[PDB]
């Protein structure tokens, strides 16, 4: 059955975790896959986490599985960071949300939904793109097409370009929105230009679904859902992927939601027990501890005032390494102006740099980054600052 | 987009939590999902479960993403539970194991890499069958046909039935079998049985897919595998889905593992390249926690004797509450012989109650059960058995 099966392509992101393990030369600088590095260049556990973690080991008595949305107190405190305290949808009852193994288990989870019970047939995502959305969508059977966002000349959202390859989307097509901190490009949308988005969105049709997996990266908390909100405001019906993996630190316990709006209450929970049959014809229900974790941390005003400390505190890391990066690499003699990095929102600076410089960096120099030129900003450090510089330089 | 959107029926074993939470009468029963109870009639954490937790949260150092396979411990502990240690299967490098989110992750990977990398139109379940079967199935454009599995006036495993009707079977469709504990009737093929079974399947050409959630509830660890071992020792191909959820007691942190076995490490390899892709496309990676600890456990040999004997424990309770519920029905006036019960291995009794009994059981006695018959020997204890055979006693 099995011998005339093709070897799968690598993942452009994935696929560099293998190749990082392999190489055995010391000193070699990890850039690739978005986590969070601290500046001994480890990616710890959070201090509210390991807190959290020890309530759970000391009080839970059971493991007793979880509803097919998982815990209920995860999904309001979810609802409340995603749409804010004392919201009409939340007071309206229009939204439900089911806990996920992260925002990627959300993806698959609304492809599904979206596949199985709408005449939904393509979501439309930027140029350029996170590789894993067409991939989930296309395994669903979801056509997916692009639209323009970056202009790459100046650095920045080219919203008439935007707007423009839009008009070739239909009535009844997902469009796919990151809510912030935009992967890769770190360029999100203004206040101004979400809310013209979010009317555009309603006059054309289209469903919006956010993949929102940096909340509090960009800005903080509430200001980087005001794209999110400016959208709810507008529409009856939308989906958010959300995700705790960065804003937690909680990558590998798969921590996210799939949150469903409907235009009332009614339509919203009838929606959703067919999204929880989709979750059921998957992993059934969801891993607990994550999200319990989570749970116990936002509804602890102790816990919850440590944890949004240790967020701010990752955020200005990150600050701290774009500039010190920016302000490297022209003293080690760069041959362009980075300067555009500075404007970047996350953990990413979207360099500029080509397939074969990336490539180059890898083989020669043993500085890990995406072909598409994608650098994890949130591995820089002091100590690595200054040869990964060297290397990029080398390059140029 | 979602208007007209039709409610999903609901579920007939998960849809009985809710009916339960609702039930706000005291003294309910609950026979239903399939959990393993103490005789305090509470779910508990295992102790080894609760060292390896303890053992985690002081050493665990970061939540870096998992593999996309998960951890490579756990998978070397499956395969060894799966094959046996010195297994020619691990030997030979035969096997590939990706962790999962539950035994049932671990279904939906399987059918979601055979759906979409080999000829597989069709999957053969046992009449009567758990129902997450077909869903699961179905979801991925799986055909699901019955064979003939349970002789229900003798409580036999109609053998002669089972082999007449998989003769319907062509090859290349995927025949799934229950490794041991088979639910819900609780009859497995003896060994020379499985042996007969494991021959006519390479004559047929049938792809084995075993469902292995309950290891360690017949006879005990070894013991269970025997099936599967036969299977393995006559077949170039299979697959299995197990879980950790029912002999750790780890049900909602999602541990079990899917694992691909093919002629050869080159072959494995290939297909299994196709494995993880069809997860990419899911969830991404699995959840470390519950793993983590299944793997710590197995690979401590103090922590591995503690817990050996907790399942022990476990199964030896639930063939007591088996006797006690045969011997208890009896002196409450049953008018039908029970005894057939007690041939019946690992949670479950398949009664022959009706679909309306079960529903007057409920209604009339707040004890709950599956329409099936399908009731939770492993939910009953010395306090409720007197009340809950009382209800059964009323509805004969
Ligand atoms: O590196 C990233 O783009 C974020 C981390 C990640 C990558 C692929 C799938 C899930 C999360
Ligand atoms: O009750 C059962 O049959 C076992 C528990 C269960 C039920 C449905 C999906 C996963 C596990």
């Amino acid at each position: 059955m099995f011998e005339n099966i093709t070897a799968a392509p690598a993942d452009p992101i994935l696929g560099l975790a293998d190749l990082f393990r392999a190489d055995e030369r010391p000193g070699k600088i990890n850039l690739g896959i978005g986590l969070y590095y601290d500046e001994t260049g480890k990616i710890p556990v959070l201090t509210s986490v390991k807190k959290a973690e020890q309530y759970l080991l000391e009080n839970e008595t059971t493991k007793l599985y979880l509803g097919i949305d998982g815990i209920p107190e995860f999904g309001r405190c979810t609802q409340e960071l995603l749409f804010g305290k004392g919201s009409a949808l939340i007071n309206d009852k229009r939204a439900r949300t089911a806990q996920t193994p992260g925002g990627s288990g959300a993806l698959r989870v609304a492809a599904d939904f979206l596949a199985k019970n709408t005449s939904v047939k393509r979501v439309w995502v930027s140029n350029p793109s996170w590789p894993n959305h067409k991939s989930v969508f296309n395994s669903a059977g979801l056509e997916v097409r692009e639209y323009a966002y970056y202009d790459a000349e100046n650095h920045t959202l080219d919203f008439d370009a935007l707007i423009n390859s839009l008009n070739e989307a239909q009535a009844g097509d997902v469009v796919l929105f990151h809510g912030c901190c935009h992967n890769p490009t770190g360029i999100d949308p203004t206040l101004e230009q979400w809310q013209t988005l979010a009317q555009l969105s309603v006059e054309k049709g289209w469903l919006p679904l956010f993949d929102f997996a940096y909340q509090g990266f960009a800005r903080g908390l509430e200001e980087d859902a005001e794209g999110l909100r400016a959208f709810a405001a507008m529409h009856k019906e939308l989906i958010v992927a959300s995700s705790y993996s960065k804003n937690f630190g909680l990558y590998n316990e798969r921590v996210g939601a799939c949150t469903l709006v409907a235009a009332d209450s009614e339509t919203v929970d009838r929606a959703f027990s067919q999204m929880k049959a989709a979750i059921r014809d998957n992993y059934s229900s969801p891993p607990a501890h994550g999200a319990s974790v989570v749970a116990t941390i936002l509804s602890n005003d102790a816990l919850r005032a440590i944890w949004e400390q240790e967020l701010t505190d990752m955020r200005q890391r990150i600050q701290r390494m774009r500039q010190l990066f920016v302000n490297t690499l022209q003293e080690k003699g760069a041959n362009r102006d980075f300067s555009f990095i500075i404007k970047q929102n996350g953990m990413f600076s979207f360099s500029g740099l080509t397939k074969e410089q990336v490539l180059r960096l890898r083989e020669e120099f043993g500085v890990y980054a995406v072909a598409s030129g994608r650098v994890n900003v949130a591995g820089m450090t002091p100590d690595n600052m200054a040869p990964l510089c060297e290397a990029i330089v080398a390059v140029l």
